[PDB]
């Protein structure tokens, strides 16, 4: 292959996420389970608030919610840093500003723990407005289709990483969010750094009709360019 952590994804991935949650004081946490492909680049998950109903909206936190499934292609597997960082795996940091509202603050974890993909999510949000897009539960139950940026960062063996989420509101138009994402390793070992590429990403977001507990499954498909 191409490095050593790439060898981890060439089978279906089961995946766990974790996440403690607060945002202008209101405390959640969530669970979430499934799995990746990263061979196709698919994952599939569900995720339930397991302390009542989360106080902001589920698209909110799509992007919170696990980019070493990302598919790189043949000729790009030299660039898959996310792989690389495996299995110790990576920190992955990230501010995201609502436009003309407030902030989350996110700290995660991606690492093998078992056989099993783990992200391991803290957030904080701050400064948002009672009756604002996120607090105001304005957004539509849907995601549109991204392209995140992704540059290589030779002073952490890490990658910097910048793109911006379009949030349908209710009312048509599109509530902006954007990215400011860090990745550093977790191991010492050499990692791969990329030629500045893009990741595509298609999302789609439905319910489980048999589960009467808040939640979201998410169907995310995600490609390297």
């Amino acid at each position: 292959p191409m490095s050593k952590g790439e060898e981890l994804f060439t089978g279906v991935v089961p995946i766990l996420v974790e996440l403690d949650g607060d945002v202008n004081g209101h405390k959640f946490s969530v669970s979430g389970e499934g799995e990746g492909d990263a061979t196709y680049g698919k994952l599939t998950l569900k995720f339930i608030c397991t302390t009542g109903k989360l106080p902001v909206p589920w698209p909110t936190l799509v992007t919170t919610f696990l980019q070493c499934f990302a598919r790189y292609p043949d000729h790009m597997k030299q660039h898959d840093f996310f792989k690389s960082a495996m299995p110790e795996g990576y920190v992955q940091e990230r501010t995201i500003f609502f436009k003309d509202d407030g902030n989350y603050k996110t700290r995660a974890e991606v690492k093998f723990e078992g056989d099993t993909l783990v992200n391991r999510i803290e957030l904080k949000g701050i400064d948002f407005k009672e009756d604002g897009n996120i607090l105001g539960h304005k957004l539509e139950y849907n995601y549109n289709s991204h392209n995140v940026y992704i540059m290589a960062d030779k002073q952490k063996n890490g990658i910097k990483v910048n793109f911006k989420i379009r949030h349908n509101i209710e009312d048509g138009s599109v509530q902006l969010a954007d990215h400011y994402q860090q990745n550093t390793p977790i191991g010492d070992g050499p990692v791969l750094l990329p030629d500045n590429h893009y990741l595509s990403t298609q999302s789609a977001l439905s319910k489980d009709p048999n589960e009467k507990r808040d939640h979201m499954v998410l169907l995310e498909f995600v490609t390297a360019a």
